[PDB]
């Protein structure tokens, strides 16, 4: 369990992918999010000793035309929980 930020191309652009697709998880009736999708992400790697989990968590903000949102993406183990959901963004 340790990492952060990567890139600042497809690791943003990514969870823009998945997060239409998966804006219905989390919520009930996905929409449109493809004007500006990206701001400062960020992926934290979790590790259990010998391969136990090797989870990560996708923190993407999607900067979309109606406005800013970002969602969370968390795929741990050992207590954990595998899935896309966060798609917010305060102000």
């Amino acid at each position: 369990g340790e990492w952060e930020i990567i890139e600042i191309g497809p690791f943003t652009q990514n969870l823009g992918k998945f997060a239409v697709d998966e804006e219905n998880k989390i919520g009930q009736y996905g929409r449109l999010t493809f004007n500006k999708v990206i701001k400062p992400c960020m992926k934290k790697t979790i590790y259990e000793n010998e391969r136990e989990i090797k989870g990560y968590e996708y923190q993407l903000y999607v900067y979309a035309s109606d406005k800013l949102f970002r969602a969370d993406i968390s795929e741990d183990y050992k207590t954990r929980g595998r899935k896309l959901l966060r798609f917010n963004g305060p102000v």
